[PDB]
Protein backbone atom coordinates (compact mmCIF):
# COMPACT_ATOMS: atom_id res chain seq x y z
CA UNK A 1 0.00 0.00 0.00
CA UNK A 2 1.22 3.69 -0.11
CA UNK A 3 1.61 4.26 3.64
CA UNK A 4 1.46 7.14 5.88
CA UNK A 5 4.88 8.93 7.06
CA UNK A 6 6.75 10.73 9.68
CA UNK A 7 10.31 11.51 10.84
CA UNK A 8 12.70 9.18 11.30
CA UNK A 9 14.36 10.82 13.75
CA UNK A 10 14.18 14.78 15.17
CA UNK A 11 14.74 17.55 13.16
CA UNK A 12 16.17 21.10 14.99
CA UNK A 13 16.78 24.04 13.04
CA UNK A 14 17.43 28.33 14.04
CA UNK A 15 15.83 31.09 12.38
CA UNK A 16 13.64 33.97 12.51
CA UNK A 17 10.10 35.05 11.76
CA UNK A 18 9.63 36.73 7.77
CA UNK A 19 6.62 39.03 9.64
CA UNK A 20 7.69 38.94 13.05
CA UNK A 21 11.50 39.27 12.61
CA UNK A 22 11.17 37.04 16.19
CA UNK A 23 14.59 33.89 16.55
CA UNK A 24 12.65 31.03 16.68
CA UNK A 25 13.71 27.30 17.59
CA UNK A 26 12.05 24.70 15.33
CA UNK A 27 12.05 21.02 16.46
CA UNK A 28 10.02 18.25 14.01
CA UNK A 29 9.37 14.99 15.59
CA UNK A 30 7.80 11.75 14.50
CA UNK A 31 4.14 11.75 15.37
CA UNK A 32 1.96 8.25 15.26
CA UNK A 33 -0.71 7.75 12.37
CA UNK A 34 -3.52 9.54 11.66
CA UNK A 35 -1.67 12.48 14.19
CA UNK A 36 -1.80 15.20 11.25
CA UNK A 37 1.18 17.86 11.22
CA UNK A 38 0.13 19.49 15.09
CA UNK A 39 2.26 22.89 16.08
CA UNK A 40 2.98 23.59 19.67
CA UNK A 41 4.15 26.55 21.37
CA UNK A 42 7.13 25.14 23.55
CA UNK A 43 8.03 28.33 24.38
CA UNK A 44 4.28 28.95 26.50
CA UNK A 45 3.30 27.57 29.68
CA UNK A 46 1.42 25.01 29.51
CA UNK A 47 2.74 24.51 26.13
CA UNK A 48 -0.67 24.97 23.41
CA UNK A 49 -0.48 22.47 20.37
CA UNK A 50 -2.68 23.51 17.02
CA UNK A 51 -3.40 21.14 14.55
CA UNK A 52 -2.45 21.96 10.90
CA UNK A 53 -6.15 22.14 9.78
CA UNK A 54 -8.34 24.08 7.59
CA UNK A 55 -10.13 25.12 10.36
CA UNK A 56 -7.69 26.68 12.68
CA UNK A 57 -6.48 29.10 10.00
CA UNK A 58 -7.15 32.44 11.61
CA UNK A 59 -5.30 35.20 9.44
CA UNK A 60 -4.08 35.19 6.07
CA UNK A 61 -2.86 38.49 5.79
CA UNK A 62 0.29 38.01 3.91
CA UNK A 63 0.80 34.63 4.72
CA UNK A 64 -1.28 31.70 6.51
CA UNK A 65 -1.69 32.19 10.49
CA UNK A 66 -3.17 28.96 12.66
CA UNK A 67 -4.88 30.45 15.64
CA UNK A 68 -6.39 28.91 18.66
CA UNK A 69 -7.55 31.70 20.55
CA UNK A 70 -5.02 34.75 21.43
CA UNK A 71 -2.01 31.97 20.41
CA UNK A 72 -0.58 32.17 17.18
CA UNK A 73 1.49 29.68 14.69
CA UNK A 74 2.49 32.49 11.46
CA UNK A 75 3.64 31.65 8.10
CA UNK A 76 2.90 27.66 7.82
CA UNK A 77 2.87 27.28 4.66
CA UNK A 78 6.71 26.88 3.08
CA UNK A 79 7.29 24.20 6.03
CA UNK A 80 3.57 22.44 5.15
CA UNK A 81 4.34 22.66 1.16
CA UNK A 82 7.73 20.71 2.09
CA UNK A 83 5.82 18.20 4.10
CA UNK A 84 3.48 18.00 0.86
CA UNK A 85 5.99 17.68 -1.26
CA UNK A 86 7.83 14.77 0.99
CA UNK A 87 4.48 12.86 1.95
CA UNK A 88 4.76 13.47 5.70
CA UNK A 89 1.50 12.80 6.99
CA UNK A 90 2.13 12.95 10.50
CA UNK A 91 4.42 15.36 12.98
CA UNK A 92 4.91 17.57 15.63
CA UNK A 93 7.10 21.11 15.13
CA UNK A 94 7.69 22.30 18.09
CA UNK A 95 8.41 26.07 17.87
CA UNK A 96 9.74 28.58 20.99
CA UNK A 97 7.52 31.61 18.83
CA UNK A 98 4.73 32.42 17.10
CA UNK A 99 6.23 32.11 13.61
CA UNK A 100 7.81 29.57 11.39
CA UNK A 101 11.33 30.93 10.73
CA UNK A 102 11.42 32.11 7.04
CA UNK A 103 14.80 30.10 6.23
CA UNK A 104 16.24 31.36 2.69
CA UNK A 105 12.47 32.04 1.83
CA UNK A 106 11.60 28.98 0.44
CA UNK A 107 11.04 25.23 1.39
CA UNK A 108 14.85 23.92 0.23
CA UNK A 109 16.11 24.20 3.75
CA UNK A 110 12.70 22.03 4.86
CA UNK A 111 13.32 19.79 2.23
CA UNK A 112 17.09 19.37 2.82
CA UNK A 113 16.33 18.99 6.79
CA UNK A 114 13.54 16.46 6.41
CA UNK A 115 15.42 14.39 3.88
CA UNK A 116 18.47 14.66 5.95
CA UNK A 117 16.99 13.08 9.15
CA UNK A 118 14.82 10.77 6.52
CA UNK A 119 11.42 9.38 6.29
CA UNK A 120 9.40 6.49 7.93
CA UNK A 121 6.74 4.54 6.81
CA UNK A 122 3.95 3.85 9.37
CA UNK A 123 1.48 0.56 8.71
CA UNK A 124 -1.55 2.81 8.37
CA UNK A 125 -2.92 3.02 4.89
CA UNK A 126 -2.00 7.02 3.46
CA UNK A 127 -5.62 8.99 2.66
CA UNK A 128 -6.26 11.03 0.01
CA UNK A 129 -8.90 13.44 -1.10
CA UNK A 130 -10.20 12.72 -4.33
CA UNK A 131 -12.03 15.45 -6.35
CA UNK A 132 -14.65 14.32 -7.70
CA UNK A 133 -16.35 17.11 -8.98
CA UNK A 134 -15.23 20.84 -9.88
CA UNK A 135 -15.02 23.31 -6.46
CA UNK A 136 -14.27 26.74 -7.20
CA UNK A 137 -14.56 30.36 -4.85
CA UNK A 138 -14.26 33.45 -6.33
CA UNK A 139 -13.68 36.66 -5.28
CA UNK A 140 -13.31 39.64 -7.22
CA UNK A 141 -10.65 39.37 -10.30
CA UNK A 142 -9.29 36.03 -7.89
CA UNK A 143 -10.58 32.37 -7.82
CA UNK A 144 -9.17 29.05 -6.91
CA UNK A 145 -10.53 25.86 -7.98
CA UNK A 146 -10.43 22.04 -7.68
CA UNK A 147 -11.13 19.77 -10.40
CA UNK A 148 -10.80 16.21 -11.00
CA UNK A 149 -7.97 14.64 -12.26
CA UNK A 150 -6.11 11.03 -12.02
CA UNK A 151 -2.75 12.32 -10.05
CA UNK A 152 -1.81 15.88 -8.89
CA UNK A 153 -1.36 18.57 -10.63
CA UNK A 154 -1.44 22.78 -10.05
CA UNK A 155 -1.83 25.30 -12.23
CA UNK A 156 -1.35 29.39 -11.54
CA UNK A 157 -1.24 32.65 -12.91
CA UNK A 158 -0.12 36.08 -11.30
CA UNK A 159 -0.89 39.00 -12.99
CA UNK A 160 1.51 41.92 -11.51
CA UNK A 161 1.94 45.30 -13.94
CA UNK A 162 5.63 45.72 -12.41
CA UNK A 163 8.43 46.32 -15.01
CA UNK A 164 10.65 43.34 -13.54
CA UNK A 165 7.41 41.23 -14.08
CA UNK A 166 6.87 42.83 -17.99
CA UNK A 167 7.95 39.67 -20.60
CA UNK A 168 8.49 37.24 -17.20
CA UNK A 169 6.53 33.84 -17.18
CA UNK A 170 3.54 34.54 -14.87
CA UNK A 171 1.98 31.52 -15.77
CA UNK A 172 3.20 27.41 -14.92
CA UNK A 173 1.58 23.92 -14.73
CA UNK A 174 3.15 21.25 -12.71
CA UNK A 175 2.25 18.15 -13.30
CA UNK A 176 3.96 15.98 -9.96
CA UNK A 177 3.65 12.64 -12.30
CA UNK A 178 6.26 14.25 -14.42
CA UNK A 179 8.16 16.80 -12.61
CA UNK A 180 10.12 16.78 -8.82
CA UNK A 181 8.15 19.10 -6.51
CA UNK A 182 12.40 19.54 -4.73
CA UNK A 183 13.65 20.22 -8.18
CA UNK A 184 11.42 22.80 -9.68
CA UNK A 185 9.49 24.10 -6.81
CA UNK A 186 10.86 23.50 -3.36
CA UNK A 187 13.58 26.14 -4.14
CA UNK A 188 11.76 28.73 -5.50
CA UNK A 189 11.46 32.27 -2.95
CA UNK A 190 8.88 34.32 -1.68
CA UNK A 191 9.32 37.41 -3.06
CA UNK A 192 8.55 41.63 -1.68
CA UNK A 193 8.66 45.29 -3.19
CA UNK A 194 10.63 47.86 -1.43
CA UNK A 195 7.82 49.84 -2.57
CA UNK A 196 5.78 48.06 0.22
CA UNK A 197 7.94 47.77 3.14
CA UNK A 198 7.09 51.16 4.51
CA UNK A 199 3.53 50.22 4.93
CA UNK A 200 4.10 46.08 5.65
CA UNK A 201 6.02 47.42 8.33
CA UNK A 202 3.74 49.39 10.31
CA UNK A 203 1.62 46.06 9.69
CA UNK A 204 4.15 44.63 11.15
CA UNK A 205 4.73 42.60 8.26
CA UNK A 206 8.41 41.44 6.92
CA UNK A 207 10.12 42.99 10.13
CA UNK A 208 12.30 40.03 9.38
CA UNK A 209 13.02 40.25 5.52
CA UNK A 210 16.03 41.22 3.73
CA UNK A 211 18.00 39.88 0.92
CA UNK A 212 19.11 36.65 3.15
CA UNK A 213 15.42 35.11 2.95
CA UNK A 214 13.55 36.92 -0.02
CA UNK A 215 14.14 38.38 -3.66
CA UNK A 216 13.69 42.13 -3.57
CA UNK A 217 12.10 44.03 -6.24
CA UNK A 218 13.06 47.68 -6.81
CA UNK A 219 11.78 50.20 -9.41
CA UNK A 220 13.17 48.13 -12.38
CA UNK A 221 15.51 45.40 -11.04
CA UNK A 222 16.03 42.69 -8.31
CA UNK A 223 17.91 43.94 -5.34
CA UNK A 224 19.78 40.06 -4.46
CA UNK A 225 23.41 40.52 -5.90
CA UNK A 226 23.01 36.71 -7.53
CA UNK A 227 19.12 37.08 -8.50
CA UNK A 228 17.38 34.54 -9.50
CA UNK A 229 17.28 30.90 -9.53
CA UNK A 230 14.46 30.63 -11.70
CA UNK A 231 13.10 33.18 -14.44
CA UNK A 232 9.60 31.87 -13.61
CA UNK A 233 10.73 31.52 -9.65
CA UNK A 234 7.65 34.40 -8.64
CA UNK A 235 4.97 31.93 -10.19
CA UNK A 236 6.95 28.73 -9.11
CA UNK A 237 6.59 30.48 -5.49
CA UNK A 238 2.96 31.19 -5.12
CA UNK A 239 2.75 27.27 -6.51
CA UNK A 240 4.78 26.38 -3.10
CA UNK A 241 2.72 28.45 -1.59
CA UNK A 242 -0.47 27.02 -2.81
CA UNK A 243 0.69 23.49 -1.66
CA UNK A 244 1.42 24.66 1.58
CA UNK A 245 -1.77 26.24 2.10
CA UNK A 246 -4.03 23.49 0.41
CA UNK A 247 -2.15 21.05 2.60
CA UNK A 248 -4.15 22.29 5.53
CA UNK A 249 -6.98 19.82 4.17
CA UNK A 250 -4.86 17.14 6.45
CA UNK A 251 -4.56 14.97 3.42
CA UNK A 252 -2.41 15.07 0.04
CA UNK A 253 -4.84 15.38 -2.92
CA UNK A 254 -5.71 13.52 -6.36
CA UNK A 255 -7.53 16.16 -8.53
CA UNK A 256 -5.80 19.16 -10.16
CA UNK A 257 -5.60 22.93 -8.68
CA UNK A 258 -5.58 26.14 -10.76
CA UNK A 259 -4.65 29.43 -8.99
CA UNK A 260 -5.99 32.78 -11.24
CA UNK A 261 -4.37 35.45 -8.33
CA UNK A 262 -5.09 33.77 -5.44
CA UNK A 263 -3.35 33.96 -2.19
CA UNK A 264 -3.82 32.65 1.43
CA UNK A 265 -7.15 33.71 2.03
CA UNK A 266 -9.02 32.19 -1.09
CA UNK A 267 -7.04 28.98 -0.92
CA UNK A 268 -8.20 28.65 2.72
CA UNK A 269 -11.78 29.30 1.68
CA UNK A 270 -11.46 26.86 -1.26
CA UNK A 271 -10.63 23.92 1.31
CA UNK A 272 -13.50 25.51 3.84
CA UNK A 273 -15.75 24.94 0.33
CA UNK A 274 -14.25 21.64 -0.82
CA UNK A 275 -14.45 20.18 3.18
CA UNK A 276 -18.67 21.78 2.90
CA UNK A 277 -19.03 20.33 -0.31
CA UNK A 278 -19.02 16.82 0.73
CA UNK A 279 -21.01 14.89 -2.64
CA UNK A 280 -17.33 16.59 -4.31
CA UNK A 281 -14.62 14.68 -2.99
CA UNK A 282 -14.37 11.09 -1.66
CA UNK A 283 -11.16 9.56 0.51
CA UNK A 284 -9.45 6.97 -1.34
CA UNK A 285 -5.95 4.58 -0.43
CA UNK A 286 -4.01 2.75 -2.80
CA UNK A 287 -3.45 -1.19 -1.42
CA UNK A 288 -0.61 -1.41 -4.18
CA UNK A 289 1.65 1.62 -4.27
CA UNK A 290 3.15 0.50 -8.02
CA UNK A 291 -0.94 1.09 -9.15
CA UNK A 292 -1.33 4.14 -7.80
CA UNK A 293 -1.48 7.63 -9.92
CA UNK A 294 1.12 9.63 -7.74
CA UNK A 295 4.66 8.48 -6.07
CA UNK A 296 6.66 9.57 -3.25
CA UNK A 297 10.65 9.18 -2.67
CA UNK A 298 12.25 6.29 -1.32
CA UNK A 299 11.94 6.98 2.52
O1 LIG B 1 6.72 39.33 1.41
C1 LIG B 1 7.91 39.10 1.56
O2 LIG B 1 8.36 37.94 1.50
C2 LIG B 1 8.75 40.17 1.66
C3 LIG B 1 10.09 39.95 1.79
C4 LIG B 1 10.93 41.04 1.87
C5 LIG B 1 10.43 42.34 1.76
C6 LIG B 1 11.33 43.40 1.82
C7 LIG B 1 12.43 43.36 2.69
C8 LIG B 1 13.32 44.44 2.70
C9 LIG B 1 13.16 45.56 1.88
C10 LIG B 1 12.06 45.59 1.00
C11 LIG B 1 11.16 44.50 0.97
C12 LIG B 1 9.07 42.57 1.60
C13 LIG B 1 8.24 41.48 1.53
O3 LIG B 1 6.91 41.62 1.38
ZN1 LIG C 1 5.38 32.17 0.48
Amino acid sequence: MIKQRTLKNIIRATGVGLHSGEKVYLTLKPAPVDTGIVFSRTDLDPVVEIPARAENVGETTMSTTLVKGDVKVDTVEHLLSAMAGLGIDNAYVELSASEVPIMDGSAGPFVFLIQSAGLQEQEAAKKFIRIKREVSVEEGDKRAVFVPFDGFKVSFEIDFDHPVFRGRTQQASVDFSSTSFVKEVSRARTFGFMRDIEYLRSQNLALGGSVENAIVVDENRVLNEDGLRYEDEFVKHKILDAIGDLYLLGNSLIGEFRGFKSGHALNNQLLRTLIADKDAWEVVTFEDARTAPISYMRP
